[PDB]
């Protein structure tokens, strides 16, 4: 019996042609029903959105027998590997391809009765309108701002841009480019002054919704550019992020923070990182370097993905069936199916371990729900560290258990309302007066400031006969400054 | 139709300092309005109304 | 030689063909360049969004040799398509189906 | 049909170069496959269409 797998991973199958056989060697020695049994595989690494190039690499292996399909592609790519799956009724695992740690997005796919998944997503579901609606509410937000990249399909959340009417909120949303300096560019440059500094204090609530890599590179900077100078929140979660990175951010922060990734218990010991009597390859389990921290969400959703097939393999043996898929031009439409796919469906759609990542249980539409997190939190802070405690947690069951300046100010002549007070050498240095007095009984509590400026018209600026405002109201309008707080001559 | 089809509107009624404020349209009005009075409170309804 | 093209279209391809087919049929009426040979047509109906019938029904095409392709599709079906036109050069002009 | 009109103009001018070829027939399953080489001077033919 032509016992053969394919297995086609497009760029970047880097990982995926370095980390994919840590389980299939394992499987070749360390299973006892697969003793007796002979144990092959597939690595490809051909180029990104090429779906017919695939074709060939996909209409060549099903000429040598496929027995489980794993694959690592997009939304766009891969119907047609979902339409591949349905006749011959073969497996097909799959991975959502992102480029550098950044969210995900579901597919839509063809009018077809829900029931047949072939096509199975391995990764975690996007639940995050709900994350969403949890700290809308559970941390005090009525204005704010949230972000995303060139290089993410923006349409995650879309769903949670609704719901923002019905609250009665105010969200900011701006793309990121893929230049750090160019971001700092725009918000320096192409920009009012006036209107940065309103963008800035919009921005102490902001949300970066990025990958892990880029976000490092720029909220530093952010911190380095003085957009916190105490404290306020601003917001990700993720499933995956290296601690030293993650203290690189909130170490090198004293501010209110969000760094949330995804936990899972695993075993320190040999036969203790077994299912199905095959090895779970993990650092507590394979120690290597450069490996504490390999946190990917690809690893255990491989060697899960492994463990699945050698439950179900295992039942196959035991289900007494063979066949060989033949060789074939794939220009059929009423092709030669497989026979054995309907046991295989079932031995795997319900088939299920119980491991080092839960339970992995299976749906009828490309999806395993369940997904637990655990969050380490803490505010501002210095007399121990901006080091972690645990606020939170969430899972998919239960929800998250554990819960959540100087200023532009022209001013007026005429010193017996307010006068320049001081002049020395250089400067007429301090300006008193009443609304000094006022503008000190506004600084006195909050440790915020101002910047007094001279308007030597000194006009209580008019309404002329030109549709404007003579002195300084009309550039007050103009905006070269924004108050004039002061004694103003009372007109409608 | 999606948010990708006008990803950028988001960022520069963002910088005219626009307030943004989308709701998603389902197929039916006749189904939308009833879910509006069954599952919001008035207060909700009828301030953002105006 | 003769003209072959390909002619494919997302559901509903009714009223594609509707346009198509009555299109072609008026060119051989009345025109004085392309009376040396005739075009000819086969149209191939797929699914809603899958490319993957779009594949099986053009490699029949091919087998026919199609010059060039005419497509009414969505989006999902064409990034097999373009990774495919990419290596027979021919040209496709894609046009978008308007989702309802 | 927009589609049709510019493809038979450029059936048009293509005979008013003179010049034809056509597409051969293959099974494209196959790695042996023989690319369309006249994909550029007809592509300049139907890209400055109008």
């Amino acid at each position: 019996s032509i016992i053969h797998i394919g297995a086609i991973f497009e760029e970047n199958a880097a990982k995926d042609d370095r980390v994919f056989q840590l389980a299939v060697s394992d499987l070749s020695l360390n299973d006892d029903i697969l003793q007796s049994e002979k144990i092959t595989y597939s690595i490809k690494v051909i180029e990104a959105n090429n779906p017919f190039q695939a074709v060939q690499e996909a209409c060549d292996l099903m000429t040598q027998g496929i027995l489980a399909l794993v694959t690592s592609t997009g939304c766009a790519s891969a119907n047609a590997l979902q339409s591949l799956t349905d006749a011959m009724h073969i497996p097909h695992l799959f991975v959502q391809r992102n480029p550098g740690g950044s969210p995900r997005t579901a597919c839509h796919l063809n009018p077809s009765p829900d029931g047949e998944a072939y096509t199975l997503a391995s990764r975690p579901p996007v639940r995050l309108n709900d994350v969403m609606l949890r700290l809308v509410t559970e941390l005090r937000w009525q204005k704010f701002v949230m972000f995303y990249d060139s290089e993410y399909d923006i349409r995650g959340l879309q769903s949670f841009l609704d719901q923002a009417s019905r609250l009665g909120l105010d969200v900011s949303l701006q793309k990121v480019d893929k230049n750090i300096s160019h971001v700092f560019t725009s918000l320096f440059t192409t920009m009012k002054t006036e209107e940065l500094n309103r963008y800035r204090d919009t921005l102490r609530r902001a949300i970066l919704l990025l990958s892990p890599q880029g976000a490092h590179s720029f909220i530093n900077e952010a911190v380095e550019t003085n957009l916190a100078s105490k404290d306020s929140h601003w917001v990700f979660v993720n499933e995956e992020i290296s601690d030293p990175e993650i203290l690189d951010l909130v170490h090198s922060a004293l501010g209110r923070m969000t760094v949330v990734r995804q936990i899972f218990p695993s075993a320190k010991d040999n036969q203790k990182c077994m299912r199905n009597n095959h090895r779970i390859s993990s650092l507590l389990c394979d120690p290597q370097e450069g490996y504490l921290q390999m946190l990917q969400i690809s690893n255990l959703y491989l060697y899960d993905s492994v463990l699945m097939l050698a439950n179900a393999f295992h039942r196959k043996l035991e289900d007494r069936k063979w066949h060989s898929m033949a060789s074939l031009n794939c220009i059929r439409k009423s092709t030669k199916p497989w026979n054995g796919g309907r046991s295989m469906l079932d031995t795997i759609k319900k088939g299920h371990i119980t491991g080092l990542t839960g339970v992995m249980e299976f749906r009828e539409d490309s999806s395993n729900p369940y997904v637990q997190f655990e969050i380490l939190g803490t505010t501002y802070s210095e007399t121990f560290g901006k080091d972690m405690r645990k606020l939170a947690t969430w899972d998919s069951e239960k929800g998250l258990n554990g819960s959540l300046l100087t200023l532009k100010v022209v001013t007026v002549l005429e010193e017996p309302f307010v006068m320049v007070a001081e002049n020395i050498l250089g400067q007429p240095k301090r300006y008193k007066g009443f609304s000094i007095d006022v503008l000190d009984a506004l600084a006195k509590a909050l440790g915020f400031k101002y910047e007094i400026y001279q308007a030597p018209d000194g006009r209580y600026g008019h309404q002329l006969h030109n549709t404007s405002w003579n002195g300084m109201i009309g550039e007050l309008i103009s905006k070269r400054a924004d108050l004039a707080i002061s004694a103003i001559t009372i007109t409608p």
